[PDB]
């Protein structure tokens, strides 16, 4: 009924102090990149991604994680519209007929003060091989200080092109407005009979 | 105070169609061909890659119910191999996007299902709501729609006053996505409505 996602939650790496994160790829996921706007040699100036530590006294939200200490987060520097990008997993699974899969992600605005006010919108994914099945393109309304769980659905039916293919999933950072990063968590891919 | 944005033709009613299941193969009143990939010709003959509105009225074969709104749908065939790229409607708007305003934009999605050469099957749908060149919000095929059967994509979106595209205008776009066969799909009902957030 569970699909297994590696570094699911973003908890890997363990961070010990409040509000402090990292600037490398979390295990486990791979950094999308497809309009080459994170760099090959990342600076703590430059587009980045990583884990952050959303502990008790974070500056970031009104509320904790949405599960155990850590988020995962994209910030782009880039002006809005130079492209997308954000963490991409393909998965030891595959697409396979008359199941309904539902994939649930929390996705978080930070705020707080450089002020972080602001959205770049999201965008969620589900893949099979090279296809997008079913996204989200940025249809929940989140507030600075917020978290809110974006839902994809899919159903593949016998006729289905993409049978068999390795199911993936993305979390993009859309650029489509500042202050240019977002968080997500708790990423969950159940499956169902249709 | 909830109040709808004009859209032409937002139920593909014109033209008028007196034959149950007769469709033009040109392209609809107050909508463009959104072809970023070419894949619809300009000259369209009925087996190729077209669109166009349809009458769904009793006795329909391609539905288990008649259209949303009014006699008619819009649809959108593609010929080609699932794969090879997306077309469908596009219409920009007259309003543009405003501060502190919740967008919802509402349109009904149908599989058509039947026979004509087998029309099981379905290639994939989005739906957006765009300001300008960008893609506000989206809805990218998230609705399981069976053969012969409507469902409502709702894409929402909340425009803060530090918004980019502030003034740019509105559009629309209803996209076959053309990843499975048989790889056409209708469109009904589009309604945009604004309410303050
Ligand atoms: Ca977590
Ligand atoms: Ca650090
Ligand atoms: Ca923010
Ligand atoms: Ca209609
Ligand atoms: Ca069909
Ligand atoms: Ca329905």
């Amino acid at each position: 009924v569970s699909i297994p996602i590696n570094n699911a939650g973003f908890e890997d790496p363990f961070i010990e102090v409040v509000d402090d994160y990292t600037v490398d790829t979390p295990p486990g996921w791979t950094t999308y990149n497809p309009n080459n706007l994170v760099p090959e040699k990342r600076t703590t100036w430059t587009s980045n991604n990583g884990v952050g530590y959303v502990g008790p006294g974070t500056q970031f939200y009104n509320q904790l994680a949405p599960e155990g200490r850590n988020i995962g987060y994209i910030y782009l520097a880039q002006k809005p519209g130079s492209g997308v990008a954000g963490f991409e997993q393909i998965l030891d699974a595959t697409l396979e007929p008359d199941t309904k899969y539902t994939l649930k992600v929390d996705v978080g605005n930070f705020g707080g003060e450089i002020s972080l006010a602001g959205f770049p919108g999201y965008r969620v994914e589900l893949l099979a091989g090279d296809t997008v099945l079913a996204a989200d393109h940025n249809n929940l309304y989140i507030k600075d200080g917020e978290f809110k769980t974006s839902t994809v659905t899919f159903t593949a039916t016998p006729d289905n092109p993409y049978l068999d293919q390795k199911l993936g999933i993305r979390l993009i950072n859309l650029l489509q407005g500042t202050f240019s990063g977002l968080d997500f968590d708790n990423v969950r891919l159940t499956v169902e009979p249709a």
